[PDB]
């Protein structure tokens, strides 16, 4: 028992992990089998940050101006090409850690593990959210560009964020791994809106439940609701609007616990509407919304990699 | 910018670990050089449980009868001994995978990483603190006997704990990788008291750095205070004295941001007696205690291994 802001084992990951290197500007790239991928801005300088013309800047380089390190092997760079905000260099040797690999756009509210690299190199691993605005609250310092997030299923690495930028709010933003940006972001160093962010309604009841499972419980009431009520609250408090898609997710912990999800929602209502008194909820003091259904399952029973 | 409970990236250990098997009973192993590394309770049974004679429960035992698997690849033990609460089967291979590791044995307060495994595969990792009463908040489920805390310097891993218990208070118990119990706790299926726990004052002020930094700022107060004053409030609410040892490993976060130590004690000691006022600092609701100096210095300077 116990219950942790557990993140996937990194190892997959690091193995990928490479410097990239044109002119004055290092960042980190993802080499899988003979491509490196990487944020495009690499190819930038401090007059360029504003408004960048990256196909003018890219059709003065060279795939000779790519410089490419892994570890201290240094990778021959055979083709270059942009797709939308990525750099995609092709190289002359197959990664020999390549994972088995796929590219995934997440939708708002899911979780990802994030690997913080600089110079090609690992420096941690956390697990976070993408927010419904689309930026993630990371812990980014400069270079960590082209670090990237995933998740893991079996053998199976899903990349499905790599780090573009920190906004001048010091929220974070970034893309898939085709290089679209998530949210309205632009890869300028510019003010950029992020607009309204709202709290991951599916998300904290999944972590009501995972508190049950551990016995915290103090919460847990004699009163149920209806949906359409539990939404009016949910937008007062500017949580997201729950539906039947996300009750039918929460089936299998609310299959585990015997309460009913109506009722865990009369619970957080009355959370959303008193506060929680002093106490606390698997170590926390707010409601936390960085847990996915699947995520307290997984981690509730024990899935390996 | 922004602040992660962060955990170190886990491949260099995520390559040291083993299924281990003696009878019914499986956990998990590190294999190191020549040495698999695991809870002595592998060899238990439930009968054995409220307390195991180890010694005798051993000698029924042969290199044999304790079946070792990384991966799909089967090890050949050539040899065995028990070491305080820890098992060291000798092998027959070294493991290719070794990475530059030291056995440390860490002090309360301190950070680590734990690398949680069932059947010898990683299933997540995340960071934690020992508690000043020589526990750790984990997560951990039947099957997780083994799974190792580490630190890493460089291109070194310090193992500091293999975990081996929950206690039915559900917090977790361990030793370091000479098999010593961290705390009063001994390997066997009873209520043991593990006695009060404190907040670890030095990281609390470390993370009050560390959200100054970040830009959370509206803690700050126009107060200071004595050594003496602050750990007169420091026992009312079950805070660890504060030392000048502290004070001195504050040092490059107070010169970093220009706040005295003693400054920054004023404003802890104003949120202790006032609490936050519904307001958070770094995403929590509470003072948190599970980052070091040093984690806060790492983290926001961007060191790598
Ligand atoms: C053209 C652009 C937009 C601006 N920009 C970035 O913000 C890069 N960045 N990413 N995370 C960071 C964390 C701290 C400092 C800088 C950071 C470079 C690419
Ligand atoms: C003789 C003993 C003392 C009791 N014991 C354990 O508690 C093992 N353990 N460790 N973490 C756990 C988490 C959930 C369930 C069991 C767990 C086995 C070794």
């Amino acid at each position: 028992s116990g219950f942790r802001k557990m993140a996937f084992p990194s190892g997959k990951v690091e193995g990928c992990m490479v410097q990239v290197t044109c002119g004055t500007t290092t960042l980190n790239g993802l080499w899988l089998d003979d491509v490196v991928y990487c944020p495009r801005h690499v190819i930038c300088t401090s007059e360029d940050m504003l408004n960048p013309n990256y196909e003018d800047l890219l059709i003065r380089k060279s795939n000779h101006n790519f410089l490419v390190q892994a570890g201290n092997v240094q990778l021959r760079v055979i083709g270059h090409s942009m797709q939308n905000c990525v750099l995609k260099l092709k190289v002359d040797t197959a990664n020999p850690k390549t994972p088995k690999y796929k590219f995934v756009r997440i939708q708002p509210g899911q979780t990802f593990s994030v690997l913080a690299c600089y110079n090609g190199s690992p420096s941690g691993v956390y697990q976070c959210a993408m927010r419904p605005n689309f930026t993630i609250k990371g812990s980014f310092l400069n270079g960590s560009c082209g670090s990237v997030g995933f998740n893991i299923d079996y053998d199976c690495v899903s990349f499905c964020y790599m780090h573009h930028m920190e906004l001048p709010t010091g929220v974070h933003a970034g893309t898939d791994l085709e290089g679209n940006f998530y949210g309205p972001f632009v890869d300028r160093q510019t003010a950029q809106a992020a607009g309204t962010d709202t709290t991951i309604t599916v998300n904290v009841l999944a972590w009501l439940y995972a508190a049950v499972i551990n016995g915290d419980r103090w919460f847990l009431n004699r009163f149920t609701t209806t949906l359409n009520d539990f939404n009016l609250v949910a937008m007062k408090y500017n949580y997201e609007p729950l539906t039947q898609d996300h009750v039918d997710i929460l089936g299998p912990l609310s299959a585990q616990t015997g309460i009913a999800v109506l009722d865990m929602c009369a619970s957080l209502k009355e959370l959303l509407q008193n506060g929680m008194n002093g106490r606390t909820i698997l170590g926390s003091a707010l409601l936390e919304d960085e847990f996915t259904p699947f995520d307290v399952v997984r981690q509730c029973s024990g899935v390996t990699f």
